[PDB]
């Protein structure tokens, strides 16, 4: 479990946003996705992790105030958007070890990770319980299906 | 505890190193500090959290054309450890404890978007716990006339 690291099991499927994300791009993702939360970045070219943004709370945003006159999600939160602040998470390099040890400890469901410094992905008990089983039944290797 | 958060009490006395630091600068914070590791970051400009370097591995590399900074003898071989935890400025005092705590750590460094901003050792955890109690009487300035 130390050699493993969060980087080869994490969930690569997250949806990052940005302060500014165009306000179009941001309905997409929130009608796209059901996730509970969203990881903010501080810009689309930086992925730098600045803080975590409520579904929930985006759509009430979203459903006051619906988005000429380019507005991004910086507009909505400026606006009175609750935003949350980050006060944990997973590295791409902490080991399985470690991530199992953390996430028991203090009783967590899940964790974004980064990579120096940009989201790049989550873990949840998923993820984890999928990683340690691998330790002692690694699956088979994936195959591939083409039009030969 | 809730209340109290990581920036408030963490030390700013922290001297990082980037990977474009020159090397001269390199052995001038190496020779003013006496810290057994130090945060590397990305660049001077961002500060931005990448790893960990060392004190022993950096004397080791320094004993042994451009301006050579510090990604040259990173690039020769002196080894990076990498970031695995760390604290935020947004995290509390109560969450603080706990992860010292029950993970049995002796210190952290502090994030605040991503930029290293200071560290936490039982040092100042014990100055933040002992406040909540017996907070510190303000202190007396003066001004510079
Ligand atoms: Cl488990
Ligand atoms: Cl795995
Ligand atoms: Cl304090």
């Amino acid at each position: 479990s130390h050699h493993v690291r969060v980087e080869h099991f994490m969930n690569h499927s997250i949806t990052t946003l940005a302060k500014d994300t165009p306000l179009e791009e941001v309905v997409k993702v929130v009608t796209s996705t059901d996730v509970t939360e969203y990881p903010l970045v501080e810009s689309t070219e930086s992925q730098i992790l600045v803080g975590i943004v409520q579904r929930a709370q985006l759509v009430q945003a979203l459903q006051a105030e619906p988005p000429g006159h380019q507005q991004c999600l910086q507009d909505i939160l400026a606006r009175g958007c609750p935003t949350e602040p980050v006060t944990l998470t997973l590295f791409s390099e902490t080991t399985l070890h470690q991530a199992q040890n953390l996430f028991k400890l203090l009783n967590l469901q899940s964790l974004f990770v980064t990579s120096r410094g940009r989201a790049v992905g989550c873990v949840s008990w998923v993820e984890m319980k999928k990683a340690i089983s691998n330790l002692t039944n690694p699956p088979a290797p994936k195959e591939f299906l083409e039009v030969l």
